[PDB]
């Protein structure tokens, strides 16, 4: 799928492209470097 920033996530399959789940940000954050 593809979730926008701040989207609750389980590990990374919920974050949009260039976005990953983060326990520090509490959601999908910009994974620019990737």
């Amino acid at each position: 799928e593809c979730g926008k920033f701040m989207w609750k996530c389980k590990n990374s399959n919920d974050c949009c492209k260039d976005l990953v789940c983060s326990s520090r940000w509490k959601w999908c954050v910009l994974a620019s470097p990737f």
